[PDB]
């Protein structure tokens, strides 16, 4: 459980990212599909882009960006209190795309080493710990969704 001061955190920082947001959304994908390439095979819709380049010119790319931390951020303001917000978002990811919990592992990685690069004042170590703990949370429970449906592994 986070305290109401790693959620005070949190959501200080969450605050920034959402003065821009396509931004931080696109860069946190592109980390991500070249920190680990198997990730972006499971787009259709943006396997065809090839380079760095090629993905930050994509418009498209950066609306499914934005797509993402809307609907990160409408599960963190909820500190915890996410089962509405959580359960349609795991059930999609589990039958529809088949995402494995070890890539929402990747996802929130490339999310804290963007917020590090954008936020180094207020990215602190204190937040950065929180930060890794809500989103531990968010797998977690994303986890338990997929045992439910049978696809934890
Ligand atoms: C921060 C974690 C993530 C969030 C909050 C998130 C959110 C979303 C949202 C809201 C959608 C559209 C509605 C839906 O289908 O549920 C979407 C679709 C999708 N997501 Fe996730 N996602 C996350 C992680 C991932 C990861 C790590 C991948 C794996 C590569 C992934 C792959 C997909 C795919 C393939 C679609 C459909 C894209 C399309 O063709 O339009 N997502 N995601």
């Amino acid at each position: 459980v986070l305290s109401e001061g790693e959620w005070q955190l949190v959501l200080h920082v969450w605050a920034k990212v959402e003065a821009d947001v396509a931004g931080h959304g696109q860069d946190i994908l592109i980390r991500l599909f070249k920190s680990h390439p198997e990730t972006l095979e499971k787009f259709d819709r943006f396997k065809h882009l090839k380079t760095e380049a090629e993905m930050k010119a994509s418009e498209d790319l950066k609306k499914h960006g934005v797509t993402v931390l809307t609907a990160l951020g409408a599960i963190l303001k909820k500190k915890g209190h996410h089962e509405a917000e959580l359960k349609p978002l795991a059930q999609s990811h589990a039958t529809k795309h088949k995402i494995p919990i070890k890539y929402l592992e990747f996802i929130s990685e490339a999310i804290i080493h963007v917020l590090h690069s954008r936020h180094p004042g207020d990215f602190g170590a204190d937040a950065q710990g929180a930060m890794n703990k809500a989103l531990e949370l968010f797998r977690k429970d994303i986890a338990a969704k997929y045992k439910e449906l049978g696809y934890q592994g």
